């Protein structure tokens, strides 16, 4: 119940899971707290300690703005931080099976939240079910989000950019140096993440600094080529300056803009983060990854195109209704509390909200490609069309393009299409299989019959957990024992993908082909 790590001993706690035991080490520090002079800088290595560190509760989550569009609504607030916000937030968690394993594959979770929100302590990121059921070690870490983790003065070490990614990376190296002491295999490490977490995984595939720190990768509903996932260097500087003016920290000396920003209280920086862009969207990522020249040596789309990335297996997928969640965060005529039937002119107003700096021709072209109904007076035509627009553009098509280009360099890739809507999903039914709601199935929450899930959901989560574990351990996401449909590799010509649902799991081909040709080839030109 105590483990000797390279910086000192840590005490865990035992947990009862499915008539068995999991040992949890919650809140192990992995860097110097980035306070004072250290704010905005790369994480600094941790100094030794002589005590026994009590790792028996989740640590502080990183400073971040909270979603307030639905106070008291579980569908919204299940994603909000469940620990104190603090700048002192660079901690990580470890779930090891009991008895202590000998050479367990390690699954490392990177949460999403648009690079502005999120925390490893969320209920749906609870790794004990994976450790219990599959004998893997689950690691998850908190990394800085928002401007505190991604403010960029390119080249300037006082705020070089990508600090949150380097937090992630320092946690990956912690697993390299220490996880063997917990019974894990540092040579069998699988990164997996969702949305901005998945985009982070994809950038670890491109970052040479991370190539020795993991084996395989799983990308759930996200990838770096998504329009929200990388900030340009023009955007980053225009945004760092706008933050400076709004905080009164404008200086000619660029580094003393940073020291001025470093004496502002965390809340003042959080308050101004939303205004650094003239017109935001429910998908704005005002402070995200940048081509810093350190974690990212070049524009990542070039690295992908020219095969500059860690050669290994990837598992990639999206959900059926990625876009709908964002519609009730700004689009007119929409509400989680009615069926959100919108008109043609509401749809058109919706495009202006999601594509504010887009020529009127571009917005007409989106409308044209999405509004030739197979039946022209289905009243929900425009409602579904806007969701599919936001989903295809922001998640599904970038994930498919990532998988194609990555697979074109010889590595096995597996693509899934998650299309099960959770029986307990607090959001309305018109929103469907929403962004983020495969996670609980991946983490095995339906395996606990105590908690309101159908038996079909238990079976689906059991299979997904097995597939994810086999992918991490073996590089092949098959369920070999229960006569399951085999999951074929995704190759650039046939582009087979596996659908994940409770009734029938099927092999299909060329997901959203005609929609993605619009977004991937034509729309980048407008
Ligand atoms: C780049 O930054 C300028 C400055 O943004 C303004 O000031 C910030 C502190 C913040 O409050 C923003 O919301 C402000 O708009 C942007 O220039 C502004 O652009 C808007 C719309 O184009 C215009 O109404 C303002 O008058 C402009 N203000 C100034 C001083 O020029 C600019 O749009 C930003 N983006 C780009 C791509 O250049
Ligand atoms: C669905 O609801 C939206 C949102 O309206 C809010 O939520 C409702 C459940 C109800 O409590 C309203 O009083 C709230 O204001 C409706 O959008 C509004 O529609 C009216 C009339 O069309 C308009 O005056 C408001 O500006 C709209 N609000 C917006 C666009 O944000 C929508 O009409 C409802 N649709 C259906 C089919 O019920
Ligand atoms: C207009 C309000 C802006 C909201 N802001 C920019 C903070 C984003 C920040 C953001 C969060 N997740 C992202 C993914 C991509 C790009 C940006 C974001 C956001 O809270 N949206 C809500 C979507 C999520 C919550 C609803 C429940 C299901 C999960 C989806
Ligand atoms: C660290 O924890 C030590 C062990 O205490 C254990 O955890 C607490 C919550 C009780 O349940 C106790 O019975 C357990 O054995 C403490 O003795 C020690 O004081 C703690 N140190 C710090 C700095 O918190
Ligand atoms: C764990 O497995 C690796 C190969 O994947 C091996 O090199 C290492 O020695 C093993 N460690 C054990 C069994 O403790
Ligand atoms: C001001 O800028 C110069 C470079 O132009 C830099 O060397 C110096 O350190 C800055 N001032 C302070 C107090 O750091
Ligand atoms: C396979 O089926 C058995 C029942 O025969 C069930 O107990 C087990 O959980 C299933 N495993 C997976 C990975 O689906």
């Amino acid at each position: 119940i105590i483990i000797a790590t390279k910086n000192g001993k840590v005490r865990g706690m035992q947990l009862t899971v499915f008539g068995g035991t999991v040992t949890a080490f919650l809140g192990i520090p992995y860097a110097q707290p980035p306070l004072g002079r250290l704010r905005f800088k790369k994480p600094q290595s941790l100094t030794k300690w002589s005590d026994i560190w009590n790792a028996t509760k989740y640590a502080n989550s990183c400073c971040q703005n909270i979603d307030q569009s639905f106070p008291g609504f579980h569908g919204s607030e299940m994603w909000n931080p469940n620990t104190d916000l603090s700048e002192d937030c660079l901690y990580l968690n470890v779930w090891i099976p009991a008895p202590k394993p000998k050479n367990a594959t390690v699954l490392i979770w990177i949460y999403g939240g648009g690079f502005q929100t999120g925390t490893s302590s969320l209920h749906v990121y609870d790794g004990k079910f994976l450790a219990r059921v599959e004998r893997v070690i689950v690691v998850s870490m908190n990394y800085r989000v928002g401007a505190l983790g991604f403010l960029a003065l390119p080249g300037n070490p006082e705020a070089p950019g990508n600090m949150g990614l380097f937090d992630q990376q320092l946690a990956l190296q912690w697993v390299q140096k220490n996880i063997a002491a917990f019974g894990g295999n540092p040579k069998s490490v699988t990164l997996f993440g969702e949305s901005a977490g998945a985009a982070s995984v994809s950038l670890h595939l491109l970052s040479p600094g991370s190539h020795s720190l993991f084996t395989r990768a799983i990308l759930q509903s996200g990838s770096f080529n998504a329009p929200w996932a990388v900030t340009s260097l023009y955007e980053a500087r225009n945004r760092t300056l706008n933050l400076a003016k709004l905080t009164g920290c404008s200086r000619e000396n660029e580094t003393e803009i940073i020291k001025c920003l470093r004496n502002k209280d965390p809340q003042e920086i959080l308050l101004n983060e939303a205004f650094v862009v003239p017109y935001g969207t429910p998908l704005s990522v005002n402070f995200g990854p940048t081509v810093d020249g350190d974690f990212l040596t070049d524009m990542p789309d070039i690295l992908l195109e020219l095969g500059q990335f860690k050669k290994t297996q990837i598992l990639v997928g999206v959900n059926k209704d990625e876009g709908t969640a964002f519609l009730v965060y700004g689009a007119p005529g929409f509400s989680k509390d009615n069926n959100s039937i919108i008109t043609r002119k509401e749809f058109q107003e919706g495009l202006k909200i999601f594509f504010p700096g887009v020529s009127e021709f571009g917005k007409e072209s989106i409308l044209f490609h999405y509004t030739d109904w197979v039946d022209d007076q289905r009243p929900e035509n425009y409602r579904e069309a806007l969701g599919d627009v936001v989903g295809d553009y922001n998640f599904i098509c970038p994930a498919l393009e990532f998988t194609k280009k990555f697979s074109e360099w010889g590595n096995n890739a597996f693509f899934y299409y998650f299309e099960h809507r959770s029986s307990k999903l607090p959001w309305p039914e018109w929103m469907g299989v929403m962004h983020g709601y495969e996670i609980e199935f991946v983490f095995g929450l339906p395996l606990e019959r105590r908690d309101q899930y159908t038996k079909a959901e238990e079976i689906l989560s059991r299979s997904i957990v097995k597939r994810w574990a086999n992918f991490a351990k073996y590089g092949n996401p098959q369920e070999t024992q229960n006569q399951s449909t085999s999951w074929p590799v995704f190759k650039s010509t046939e582009q087979k993908y596996l659908t994940l649902n409770t009734e029938s799991t099927r092999i299909m081909t060329k997901l959203r082909a005609q929609q993605c040709r619009f977004w991937t080839s034509f729309f980048p030109k407008v």
